[PDB]
């Protein structure tokens, strides 16, 4: 082990879940999602009609994700070093967001359907990680041929973990499988086979196009059920707590633009497909937070200071960067 570096001793919560409603928030973080392909942003398919229905969600039209794989993108996700500073070989030691919220108060849940958190849990209690690969954790693994477990199986009990936090700020971590490939057929229950036919042959290149981008987007529709059940969740406890979801990819994909498939190239070459991303924020009318201009240009260095930001944490090392959310308030 190694001595955490600090970034955000300066850190202090603003109000107290005594004195306003505790604040409840969702982070979608999610795998491979493209932004072109996102219907708000212009793609002719809609991919996203559930969340077309659902009030006061803004989709972020200019959104490049720091680097092009999980391992690289998720702790720069939650640090504070920005991508121009991140150092993926030391984010473990240092304090990163989630390490601030947790030692101001704020109970963190983190439910992993995709791998785990790339080090960004390490400091916290093992019991606030929770692994939902697991058949044993998810209760949403039979509903497919491949017995793959579902991201909305980590909705599931979510209610205890709240009963057991009750008027606590809580910040739940959701890790998604989403549309990681190459296998996109698989990412997705029969009820999404919208797009048809389908790529299932685990040799991208040999697919016809279309099909791959039929698996592609029918991974997306789940994608969209997946965060509308986000949102339905957190509106059963709006009454109760300041209710926000936050979606970001932690990178997109490329699919077979230049004969280039899946991810993790190196940034310096890797196409813009692959960091291209959607990010989603929803919020309940009542809890008074404002989101920034749909065209703002951002990056995933805007996730710390949005979190922060949503607890009433100020932190000097973010005081400039740009959030997802506004800093003016209407009364
Ligand atoms: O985005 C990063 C990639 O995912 C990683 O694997 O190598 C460096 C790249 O910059
Ligand atoms: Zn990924």
């Amino acid at each position: 082990p190694k001595d955490t570096i600090y970034h955000a001793k300066d850190a202090v919560q603003a109000t107290k879940p005594d004195m306003r409603k505790p604040r409840l928030v969702v982070f979608v973080v999610g795998e491979t999602a493209r932004a072109d392909h996102v219907s708000f942003n212009g793609y002719e398919r809609d991919t996203f009609p559930q969340l077309a229905k659902i009030d006061g969600v803004t989709n972020f039209s200019n959104v490049t994700s720091c680097g092009t794989s999980t391992a690289y993108s998720v702790p720069c996700m939650f640090s504070y070093l920005g991508a121009d500073e991140y150092d993926v070989d030391t984010a473990k030691y240092q304090e990163n967001v989630l390490d601030t919220l947790d030692r101001l108060g704020v109970s963190i849940l983190w439910r992993d359907n995709n791998s785990d958190s790339k080090g960004v849990m390490d400091k916290l209690p093992k019991a606030q990680f929770a692994d939902y690969k697991s058949a044993t954790n998810n209760a949403i693994c039979n509903t497919n041929p491949y017995n793959e477990c579902r991201d909305v199986g980590m909705l599931v009990g979510l209610d205890d973990f709240v009963a057991a936090n009750n008027g606590k700020d809580m910040l739940i971590m959701l890790h998604q499988m989403g549309n990681h490939g190459p296998a996109y057929f698989k990412r997705y229950d029969e009820k999404f086979a919208k797009f048809t036919p389908v790529c299932e042959g685990n040799e991208l290149a040999k697919c016809e196009h279309q099909s791959l981008i039929n698996a592609y987007d029918n991974a997306l529709l789940a994608t969209d059920d997946f965060i509308a059940q986000s949102i339905q969740w957190l509106q059963t406890h709006s009454n109760a707590y300041d209710v926000s979801m936050l979606y970001v990819s932690d990178h997109g994909e490329s699919l077979g633009e230049n004969g280039v498939y899946l991810h993790g190239m190196p940034n310096a070459f890797a196409p813009k497909e692959q960091r291209s991303v959607p990010a989603f924020f929803w919020t309940d009318k009542q809890t008074g937070i404002t989101p920034m201009a749909t065209d703002t240009v951002l990056t995933h260095d805007a996730i710390t200071p949005t979190l922060l930001k949503l607890f009433d944490v100020t932190a000097d090392k973010v005081k400039d960067r740009t959030a997802f959310i506004r800093l003016e308030h209407h009364h």
